[PDB]
């Protein structure tokens, strides 16, 4: 049969003041064709387990479709289990985990394989890596597998139990090497302070390299970092001057003026809800009978009951196709995102250029320059 | 008052275990009021929606702690239950240093000691295999101290690693004749990857092994003493200390004449956390009830998930009186820091040459390690 003509959308959003926020209801704003989503966001600690827990059983209960939101790491594993067991779908521009079951919808491409590919491209043999833990551990352990299997001399420093002294210590047997090369892997609210840190720590006479494990890059002090003559090489998700980019941040702006550089999170929130638009106009017109319960049908039993026509929603999801803010979105059968492309900029001598790009399939190649 | 019974709640992975077989033997050691009455459910300890729903139900039902165990995937939302409700979770799991006062951690941490000992060997360059379903707590530890003294450790998952693989980190090594290998792994797999791993040693070459968990008593000694292994490992339970020796006793004479027992011949280091864990619970609660701290609550459904979470009143009182437990149980002194975690232990070092297993030496928080 039908639908409703609303959609109910949970949220899970650590605030109601931020740029993702705004990317939200901005790109809601925009969706012209039924059904419409009604988004019933809520404020909650997105690290507390227990929080998440009450609200999204308070969401289920309640008959939202899907839920929007974001997950930090001690949070991960009880959505993961929780979308699983209830068949409900959780679209998210959080950092991707290892090991979510297909109920869970990542927006944000992993990094790893891009990581190692330019690494390889630079033929570092030995390098420091720089890994706050909080976004997950996976891409170490990619980086310490593949240094096994390829006889690299990594060494690896966690930021949090390191103070001064420790990033010191790496060059006690570091001289007659003019090239220091240096991973940094952390949160991208933390990747500048992090940067400026671990730059003051430099010596006279090396020569620093540095790659950004994280997207991240074009969101920080890039006037400070080129005009000191750093060697920077990043990831990036959005061509801003593309056609179809270029276009949005054009109403963005017209939206903005009567009622500034976007980050990558926020153009994967809006991207994120053109994939639920995407998913709900495809089952409405399809004919895919749809209803839910607005009673309060608990969130907790033994065994779980998972909702029935949720595996439809998350067919739905899992097949959109199209080209958003992040370039073309799509989504093999895990839930990851698939078949992206990466803009890798190297930042060097006062300047900063593309240097080429990444993709899953043709891995990098090289811009003509 | 206090209620002449306590109601314990338990999460449980299995129906029948050696340690459920060491939760049930202890409690029926115990005489002084209150009674311990245990109210376990067997669940997926993996599963934090399968945990959630038996957490919140015994929550409902009136449970005053519960004692159970948890999976790398279910730590953080146990911590966060009984953080955010004030009701104890006592375990002998593998413990983490994101807990919260709230999380009795019988089993005491051993990172320490192992860098300790990968000093009195003088190891400078190692192989690191380790076990992802568990947790990389310590090779996160292991990796900072590599930093800081110029280690170069190479760091393999044996669920990634080829046989192929693993020989090929080595195959290509030739200065000093001696390969030294950490193993850190789940300890039902130790006398398995150690199998897999002594095959996979190129023949002419020298090695070390150093274990980063317990479990190295339970496994195939006979193997690898009898091979010549240079094999290092903890051992925290000494079956021939005095209150230990007793402590068997008992429980290997009642399991006597019972005519439907299993369970016993020597215990696994978890059997023995289990059975600690319980007197744990029952001197903090005998504790309590002789000092007139009163305690009680009431059976209510709907009672668990709020907004905010309301912790239960008298949920502090239960678990100070549990965190300053203190006495001699199978595993040596149990004590803890305010923290929830073993304080004030020793562990000892025990090493596999020839035909020998010996002590070298043991380790603690301000000693570090002593030589024998
Ligand atoms: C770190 O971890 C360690 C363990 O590794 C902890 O050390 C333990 O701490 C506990 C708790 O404090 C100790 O138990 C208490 O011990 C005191 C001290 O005296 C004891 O030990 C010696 C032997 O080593 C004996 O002298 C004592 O035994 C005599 O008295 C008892 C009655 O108290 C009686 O049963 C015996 O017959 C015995 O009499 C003989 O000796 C006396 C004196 O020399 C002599 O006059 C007589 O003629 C006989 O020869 C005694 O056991 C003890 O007083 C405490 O008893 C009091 O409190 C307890 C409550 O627990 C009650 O049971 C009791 O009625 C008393 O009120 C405790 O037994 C434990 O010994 C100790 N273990 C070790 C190995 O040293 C550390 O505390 C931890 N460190 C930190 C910082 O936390
Ligand atoms: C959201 O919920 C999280 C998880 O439940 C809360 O985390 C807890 O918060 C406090 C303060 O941030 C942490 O304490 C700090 O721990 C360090 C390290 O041991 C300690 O040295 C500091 O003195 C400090 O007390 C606590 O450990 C942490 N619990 C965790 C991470 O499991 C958090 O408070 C909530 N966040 C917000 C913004 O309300
Ligand atoms: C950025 O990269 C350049 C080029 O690799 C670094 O320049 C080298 O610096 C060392 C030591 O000062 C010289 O001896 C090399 O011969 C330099 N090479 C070239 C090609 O210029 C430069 O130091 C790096 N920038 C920073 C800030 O570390
Ligand atoms: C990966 O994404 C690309 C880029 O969007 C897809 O290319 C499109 O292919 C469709 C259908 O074949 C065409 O209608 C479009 O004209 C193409 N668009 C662009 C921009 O090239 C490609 O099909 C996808 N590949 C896979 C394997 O799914
Ligand atoms: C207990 O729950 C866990 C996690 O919720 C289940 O783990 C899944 O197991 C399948 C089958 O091996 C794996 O392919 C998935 O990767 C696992 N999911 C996760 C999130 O890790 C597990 O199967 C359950 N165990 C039992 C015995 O039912
Ligand atoms: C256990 O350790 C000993 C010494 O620590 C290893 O002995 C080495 O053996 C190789 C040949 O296998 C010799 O070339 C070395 O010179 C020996 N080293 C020393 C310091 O004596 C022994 O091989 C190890 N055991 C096993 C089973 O490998
Ligand atoms: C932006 O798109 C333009 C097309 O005008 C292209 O030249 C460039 O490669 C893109 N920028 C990045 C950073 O990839």
């Amino acid at each position: 049969g039908a639908m409703p003509n609303n959609i109910q959308i949970g949220g899970l959003f650590p605030n109601q003041q931020s740029q993702e926020h705004a990317a939200f209801r901005f790109a809601l704003s925009q969706l012209t064709e039924p059904p419409k989503l009604l988004p019933q966001i809520d404020i909650v600690n997105i690290s507390d387990s227990f929080e998440m827990t009450y609200r999204f059983c308070s969401q289920f209960s309640k008959g939202v479709y899907a839920i929007f939101g974001f997950y930090e790491r001690r949070t991960v594993n009880m959505l993961t289990s929780f979308c699983g067991a209830l068949h409900v779908c959780f679209i998210t521009p959080s950092f991707p985990v290892d090991t979510s079951n297909q109920f869970v919808l990542q927006l944000r491409p992993e990094l790893q394989e891009a990581l190692i590919s330019i690494i390889d491209h630079y033929k570092w043999q030995t390098f420091v890596y720089i890994y706050d833990a909080d976004r997950g551990l996976s891409v170490l352990q990619r980086v310490l597998d593949t240094a096994a299997e390829k006889n690299w001399q990594v060494t690896a420093v966690n930021i949090l139990t390191t103070t001064e002294e420790g990033y010191r210590m790496l060059f006690q047997d570091l001289e007659k090497k003019k090239e220091r090369l240096v991973v940094v892997d952390c949160e991208s609210e933390r990747l500048n302070a992090i940067l400026g840190q671990i730059v003051k720590l430099e010596k006279n006479g090396i020569g620093y390299h540095y790659i950004l494990a994280n997207l991240g890059f074009m969101d920080i002090d890039l006037n400070k970092f080129k005009e000191s003559g750093a060697n920077v090489t990043g990831f990036q998700l959005v061509n801003y001057t593309d056609t179809i980019p270029a276009r949005i941040m054009q109403q963005w702006r017209t939206s903005d003026s009567r009622d500034k550089r976007p980050k990558y999170t926020s153009a994967l929130t809006y991207d994120g809800v053109k994939v639920m638009a995407e998913a709900f106009q495809s089952l409405r017109r399809q004919r895919i009978d749809i209803s839910r319960r607005g009673n309060a049908g608990d969130c907790l039993a033994n065994p779980a009951v998972p909702w029935g026509q949720g595996i439809d929603i998350q067919r739905a999801l899992q097949q959109v196709r199209f080209e958003g803010l992040t370039g073309n979105v799509q989504f093999n059968e895990k839930g990851r995102r698939t078949n992206y492309t990466l803009h890798v900029i190297e930042m060097k001598h006062d300047g900063i250029r593309k240097i080429g790009y990444w993709n899953e399939d043709d891995k990098f190649v090289p811009a003509a320059l």
